[PDB]
């Protein structure tokens, strides 16, 4: 067995190919996935796994230089919005309209679907560099 | 969005094709997957999701006529062994040696990998019929 | 066997991947299917299954926020036009010319072909969200 | 549009390649489909389409020289057992145990899944020749 | 064996998927086939099969709404040109320059190559509707 | 255009790869095709193209060292049986039961389906060598 | 074995699909091949096979109506330039700059790589028609 | 970028899928790779990378329960044989003849080719379990 | 461009993957190629390229450990037989019956077709090791 | 085994297809790889293989007519910037902004990932010609 890194086999393969500026998406159960973008569905049931649990694991296994989210999250999901601001305190966090956000997901290497059943609980993690 | 059934998109597709006697495997993080058998990895980190949570969701979404498990589970994982006996009280539960168990997984339609980090926490669910 | 959700295996797989705003098409026996769009043909013979039977089952298994149809349906197929109004009384219904309608089918995740042999008996169901 | 023959596009493609002795299977909603065998699911809901309706359409679009069903159908599904005898008057009807029946389906060019929710409502149609 | 419809298996598959306005092309031995368009070659030797024989069969198995040919056919192949006018008396026959004709072939579902060794013996059949 | 050789593009490709002892099959409209063997269907309608016309073209474009046919052809299809004897007078002709003939088609590089509607009008052409 | 036509199996397949105006390229060892264009490499070692030998065989097996070559060939490779003029005296020969020549290879059905080690020893053969 | 685990992207994907008892092979530049086994070639030039460098990195990123090597390594490659003994001092090391060794490579998930130019410098690492 | 090694791109790819004991076949124009074995056809016309020319090039670019040919070559092709003996003076040359020779070709990584039009001008080159 | 040329099997296949002006990229561990471009990862651990070592091997196995690097390398990576100037003395070295550089990589036939952990250690080698 693999000794280090993320436990999920599908996710390990995606992280392995990440280069500077590549993007991956963490999404709630309702975000549509653009045609041609790989979808890894980790959901089991509503709320499992949660957006917070998934984002935390990725933050620990991936070098993130920037986080992108939809402005709407501040209005309909303060709970998760705060979590995001706290988790990525050192990184740059940009808010765009949800419409623009969706547009940006077309360039993602993958969309990770969580079981999160709350509004606009989605974010784009942009890969940094280790040197 | 889909109104009923299992939330996970990968799993929904597998359940959709199940016919009487078809088998699927729920497995801990260490079970090897036979070549040619589809692998759906739901693990996020050790213990998430747990064997119990995964087995419970499947029991509710799939008609199971028989459950197969390795005798070794009774010796090294009484906790999960009891859970299994309780969850599938109405179904037939058969214990085989772990070696035989692995052999049977070659005929499964899929292996669902959980984040369970305890010994022999694996079982084979054999599909029943609705009429 | 799968206990909940739509009975058709091909359809279950499509519903499983629907995200907010994704579209699927229910078509009569004559609608052309754009290249690149998956076609699931349920027809057996003229009139079986009917547009009404198909649309009703889908309404029960999918959360629809908007319905789109060709304006020509009102004048050439009153029975079915009324059926739609009644079935999706709570959703927004939009009428476009058949020409524009056909153009929209290019973005659909799938086209479900029925055995319907009456004019303009087609519609686009746009997925809503569960939270 | 195609003027003659069966309406279903998927089925038309299967019938087109049929040669003397090739086999296709008409199945109820529970029959498991062997790996590698093409599956065409026409089901919409329990009981639609019915085994009888599907078998009737195939009978008039395909030259059948022999029908094969499971003996169990005579005891558990007398109504559909009679339908077959009546529908395939001139053809040779052979009965086998359900187990042997399933073995034969591995050689089928395709399995057509109906919405039939009654025990052992399955049969294999063996293609005849037109000269 | 298949009881009704066109005898050729490849062609039956093409006709089965035809929807209103879909196009197929019947070509002589020299017409180039655009990249991406399926080619079904029925030629055996020069003159076999003939343009006329192939067109006659398709006219009988397909609902033709409109026929398109190159104006050059009237100048260099009056024999086949007259044939076309008579075979499709009831349908609309449009003449375009051979150059425009070729551009339209790129939208066809298939090109059927015949053994015809006479100039401009090509035509596009546009599918109609059965209701 | 290609100046020499067989006119049919599909067949030209198969002949191009023939080595000493490779086999191709010419079949009537009813011969079943083993799974995995390429099928090139040249049929248009019953009797077109005929078994005789197809065999004659192949004989002229391929170096045949041996011909294999079913014994049943001599009694059930005298006309074609005589034709085969005349066309391949130089080569060795071997007659096997039809059942044994069919097993042999498993090793063929391709089965050419003709429009022939007369019994046992099939034969295997075994490639010879040009030096 | 195939009695007539070009000996190379790869090339025989390309010639079989040629229609009026289709193009194939004969190249020296250095010509780059555009992505998506089939490359058939016949080279063995420098000078084997030569540009001249390859062009001569193709000229005898393909109906060429036009030849296109880079203007630079006349000054940098006089020997081959003369050869091209002699071999294709009947057909139309057009000279374009090498850069423009390369853009043209994008539309070729295939690039045949020879062992030629002399500059600008490339040419495009445009298919003619046999009637 | 991925923060933890093995640096090589191809290798990370292989490690991610390892289950208990799965095998991977580290090979010198001359070992033949069985058909069907994925080959990841890390060689740059003779001696780079070395067997020792490769084996050491893998030992750090993978939980190995058993090592298998060819007995011939002890006599023909003492330096490397000793290196293995030392590196995997805590694991079980099994020596088979090179012939039997090669047979075992057929079951490997992958063969990692190094730039090692010394005799029998190959080994099979058998994955252990983390709990 | 590639500076060193064999000039042919297809062949370079085959040589690159060769491991100790791997086999490639050099064949005359009539040798049949087993299903599943890659065929690289270098033939242009009869006699070009010659068996001798092709074998000479491979001998120079590949480390040959053993050579296998059919005994029949000594009887019907003494010229090429002597060539082989001289070219591979240092290597082991084994003669088997042509029938056994053919069975061994099924294990080859590739068959290289030459333009050789003389009997039994075929041979299997078994790869050696560079250390 | 292959006697001459680069040792890496993956790289050998890429070099084999190189034509005049084709490009390959040598990258550090952080460079993102455009979609559709082949990625060959040689990295083993940070610093192995090094940018210099990889570039040196490619230089002697590939005819390079022009090198392209990012201007940023001169300021952030002076050591590797000098290496390049020194290694490619005769070749033309062009510098562009890192952004323009990345755009050019979309046209590369492949990206070779090294274990180089230093800023802007990337370069594009443009293939020259051998005559
Ligand atoms: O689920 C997503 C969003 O988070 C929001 O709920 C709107 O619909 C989808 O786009
Ligand atoms: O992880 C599984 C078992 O559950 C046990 O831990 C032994 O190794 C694997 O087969
Ligand atoms: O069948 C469809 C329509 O419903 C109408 O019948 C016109 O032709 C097709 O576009
Ligand atoms: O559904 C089929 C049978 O008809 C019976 O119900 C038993 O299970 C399946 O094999
Ligand atoms: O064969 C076709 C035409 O019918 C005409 O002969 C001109 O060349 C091809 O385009
Ligand atoms: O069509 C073939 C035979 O020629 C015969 O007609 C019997 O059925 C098929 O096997
Ligand atoms: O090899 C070709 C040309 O013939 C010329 O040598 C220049 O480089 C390539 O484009
Ligand atoms: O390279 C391998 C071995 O390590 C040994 O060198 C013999 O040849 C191959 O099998
Ligand atoms: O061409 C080959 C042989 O070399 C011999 O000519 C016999 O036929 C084929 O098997
Ligand atoms: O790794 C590369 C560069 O060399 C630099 O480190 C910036 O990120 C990537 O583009
Ligand atoms: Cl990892
Ligand atoms: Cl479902
Ligand atoms: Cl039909
Ligand atoms: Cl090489």
């Amino acid at each position: 067995m693999k000794k280090h890194g993320i436990l999920n086999s599908h996710l390990a393969k995606i992280l392995a190919d990440l280069g500077h500026t590549d993007k991956i998406v963490i999404a709630d159960a309702g975000l549509p996935v653009p045609d041609g973008v790989l979808k890894i569905d980790l959901s089991l049931k509503p709320g499992l796994p949660a957006f917070q649990d998934t984002a935390a694991v990725l933050a620990e296994e991936m070098a993130v230089e920037k986080v992108i989210a939809a402005a709407e999250i501040k209005a309909s999901n303060q709970e998760n919005a705060k979590f995001l601001e706290n988790l990525f305190s050192e990184q740059e966090i940009e808010y765009l309209s949800h419409e623009e956000f969706k547009l940006l997901t077309k360039d993602a290497k993958a969309v990770i679907r969580t079981g999160e059943f709350t509004p606009y609980a989605n974010c784009i993690l942009q890969a940094g560099v280790l040197f």
